[PDB]
């Protein structure tokens, strides 16, 4: 089925977000296909006592209810360094190990065509904005 | 009165970027002076033993050298996460303590004008485009 394995299920997460939708279905995987359906549906509440899934177009808005689960439209959005949502190729990647943040933004500074940069861990990158 | 922390000073970092200006000093601290008297100049390195200044407009060329230190223009700069040169403050910052990245993606989804996120440290943060 969907993997539904990156969202935990047993800690009574809910989301407020207004609904887009709400169906009765069996099981989480089942919700996150109703989810994937709507083109617009950005996340999901599913409870496993009413069975009851809440398909989502917002931002998440993150409460406790119980037996509630907050899933993604799809587990498979996994980037967490800079993530563009239409992709976006840097321009340099860069070791900075021992450097402050700013010398990658003199990186950047000196760098024709670099609108910013992001520095986690030791990884300076470079990057022009989406064409 | 200028900071320079931010980088090491014993620690033999050059960098070979092509100067700008080469002036001598007596500190790290008028070699960034001297930068920031500069328009275009993006780092420095400064050599303790003889005290040379090298004024640097394009990015660094870190390589190791006795004596010397590199420096940015400004120890100010100090955005790590997705730093706009224009200035660009994130759409929202938010606690994601338990929850995967892809329900960031999610928010980012459901935030109009949000077209990259970062999800540093379970801390879920949105950025639209300069424009
Ligand atoms: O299952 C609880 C359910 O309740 C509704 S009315 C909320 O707005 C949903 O997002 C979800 O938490
Ligand atoms: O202080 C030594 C000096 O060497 C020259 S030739 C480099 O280009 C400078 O940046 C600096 O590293
Ligand atoms: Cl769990
Ligand atoms: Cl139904
Ligand atoms: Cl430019
Ligand atoms: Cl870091
Ligand atoms: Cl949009």
């Amino acid at each position: 089925q969907l993997d539904v394995s990156c969202f935990a299920h047993d800690k009574n997460i809910g989301s407020r977000t207004e609904q887009l939708s709400v169906v009765h279905v069996a099981s989480a995987q089942d919700c996150m296909k109703e989810c994937q359906a709507l083109p617009t549906c950005s996340h999901f509440t599913y409870n496993k006592n009413s069975k009851k899934c809440h398909l989502k177009a917002g931002a998440p808005e993150f409460y406790t209810y119980t037996g509630d689960m907050t899933g993604p439209r799809s587990c498979e959005h996994n980037c967490s360094d800079a993530c563009w949502m239409d992709g976006n190729n840097p321009l340099a990647v860069w070791d900075y190990s021992g450097q402050p943040p700013a010398l990658c933004w003199a990186a950047c500074m000196g760098t024709p065509g670099c609108d910013l940069y992001t520095f986690q861990g030791m990884t300076c990158k470079l990057y022009s904005q989406t064409s």
